[PDB]
């Protein structure tokens, strides 16, 4: 017959090469794991001026999904004591106390629910000065707790006093104690001047490459982690067998994974997305929906706890798109990497076919 190897790659080549041409993407990284197997899948240029051809060594930046390590973070200084997920950010940021965002908890930040914070920093947010007035201005609008909305300076206040709890720099949270945890050793918040070669160009909508280093530094837990793709398989591989690593990391992964309330079928865990297993499709569109992702939404209280779960995440920049899904009961998961951003619907879809076709 075929061997698994050659089945996965062609499934990937089914679903995911189209891709290519259909959005006009130079390079992209495709990596599944089932069964602790790695299969990698690179495909086009990490720059194309250079004619230099994805591969194991490229560094693609993750947008949002820097989130799951900010998470992750939050849960390694929170099963070490360092922080409570009922403190306050004044409790860390002394700045804040006497302000009306030390009425939000550290899990209503993480989980976008603080009721007035939007999806990004105002463009003239850029010096930590101005980040620390702009959340000295915050004033409540609805009530704390009561409505999720999806937010970049939300979870970004929430890194930010994780370091501080840990009495050190985000960026040195991330690369000196996490990082090094979950066994990755080619992933960045900063990509040092050694690995520049390594760091794929991003490419606009006019296919114009870009390297667009975004917002305030309090920003970078919401989008400022680099990675490439046997990182990603590895983490993916962390989030699949957390009892293979110490414990104040594997507790830190499985807090990644709780549920803490819903929005119609999407969990909002620390981090990740979770959903019941199977997920339809269409499930997996809406947690992507305009709805979802731009709007307001009341959250409602976890009623079926799953038993059997997924877990995703998107994220992108201007030059980037990257989607990462794991299912733990199929022992499997699928990263994708590109450098240029596609549809989120065309990333799940891909993603879904590839993962329900795979030989069990």
């Amino acid at each position: 017959n075929t061997p698994k190897d050659q089945e996965i790659k062609k499934l990937v080549d089914q679903n995911f090469k189209p891709l290519l041409e259909k959005y006009d993407v130079p390079g992209m990284a495709v990596g599944v794991i089932q069964n602790n197997k790695k299969y990698e899948m690179y495909y086009g240029l990490q720059s194309v001026q250079d004619k230099k051809a994805v591969n194991s060594s490229t560094i693609f930046e993750l947008g949002s999904v820097s989130k799951l390590f900010t998470a992750t973070a939050g849960g390694y200084a929170k099963n070490k004591g360092k922080i409570s997920f009922d403190d306050t950010p004044g409790k860390y940021w002394k700045e804040l106390k006497n302000t009306p965002i030390d009425q939000v908890n550290l899990l209503q930040l993480a989980t976008y629910t603080s009721g007035n914070l939007a999806l990004q920093f105002p463009d003239e947010v850029k010096t930590d000065q101005q980040v620390l007035t702009f959340f000295k201005d915050w004033k409540p609008k609805n009530s704390i707790g009561e409505y999720r909305q999806y937010s970049n300076p939300s979870i970004g206040l929430f890194g930010k006093v994780v370091a501080l709890s840990m009495n050190k720099p985000f960026d040195q949270v991330l690369e000196k104690t996490i990082f090094p945890a979950l066994g990755l050793k080619h992933s960045y918040v900063n990509v040092p001047k050694t690995q520049m070669q390594n760091y794929a160009f991003g490419y606009n909508q006019e296919n114009q490459p870009i390297r667009v280093n975004r917002g305030p530094l309090d920003a970078a837990p919401a989008y400022g982690v680099k990675s490439t793709l046997p990182d990603m398989l590895s983490f993916i591989h962390a989030n699949l067998n957390p009892q293979k690593y110490p414990a104040d990391i594997q507790r830190a992964i499985n807090e990644t994974h709780q549920g803490r309330y819903q929005v119609n079928t999407m969990y909002q865990a620390l981090g990740w997305e979770e959903f019941s297993y199977p997920a339809t499709l269409q499930t997996l569109l809406d947690s992507n929906s305009e709805q979802i992702v731009m709007k307001p939404n009341k959250v409602t209280a976890i009623s079926k706890e799953p038993s059997v779960k997924m877990y995703h995440k998107t994220g992108s920049t201007n030059g980037f798109g990257t989607y990462v899904v794991f299912i733990p009961k199929e022992n499997i998961g699928l990263v994708m990497l590109t450098n240029k951003r596609i549809p989120n619907e065309e990333r799940i879809k891909a993603a879904y076919a590839v993962l329900n076709a795979i030989k069990k």
